[PDB]
Formats: structure tokens, C-alpha cells, sequence
């Protein structure tokens, strides 16, 4: 399921996860401040940690590509929770007018 920026920044009011799963460069560049970085190479590798876990967790990329086309593995990598991916990435969310930290 996508879920809009608006819909997102409810559910994370309410404790849900928001993970970056693009690279440490690019989140340094421009990200979300409500997200946890956690890049999908190293998700694919040692899994989800402990930390991240959360009954709602929201997985983003940079304009919904990687989430759209790595779908199935991030299903995965997050059960058991109720899983989202956030519609059109963090440009989306910029779209949507709300707030990124530029380096």
C-alpha cells in the first residue's frame, strides 16, 4: 500500500517508522527529519534492526522507484507490520510542502 506524505506524518505522530532506504550521501544531501536512515543494500544484508521495528513502518526512496520495484523484499524485511511505501519518495514529500534538512 502507498500512502500520501499528509497520511504518513499521522501515522508517525502515532510512533510508525519512516526509513530512508536510499545511501548516505543522498540522505546527508536532502532527507527527512522524522526518517531513519537505513540504506536497502545493507536491509538485504543483516535485515531490519531491532531499533527500526514498529507495528507501522513506512519505507521511502527519492521519487517511489525503488520501493515500487523492490516491493516484495521490503514486505519481507518488515513482517510482520503493517507496511507502506510512501507515494512519489521524498519528492512527494516536497511536493506536499512539507519539511527536508538540506545539507
Amino acid at each position: 500500500t502507498t500512502i500520501s506524505p499528509h497520511d504518513a506524518q499521522e501515522l508517525i505522530a502515532r510512533g510508525a517508522k519512516l526509513i530512508d532506504i536510499r545511501d548516505a550521501d543522498e540522505y546527508l544531501r536532502e532527507h527527512i527529519p522524522e526518517a531513519d536512515l537505513a540504506p536497502l543494500s545493507v536491509l538485504e544484508q543483516s535485515g531490519l534492526p531491532a531499533k527500526l521495528r514498529h507495528e507501522q513502518i513506512i519505507f521511502h526512496c527519492q521519487a517511489g522507484k525503488r520501493t515500487s520495484n523492490n516491493a516484495d523484499k521490503l514486505a519481507a524485511i518488515a513482517a510482520p507490520a503493517e507496511i507502506f511505501l510512501l507515494e512519489d519518495g521524498i519528492d512527494g514529500w516536497k511536493k506536499a510542502g512539507l519539511p527536508v534538512a538540506v545539507n
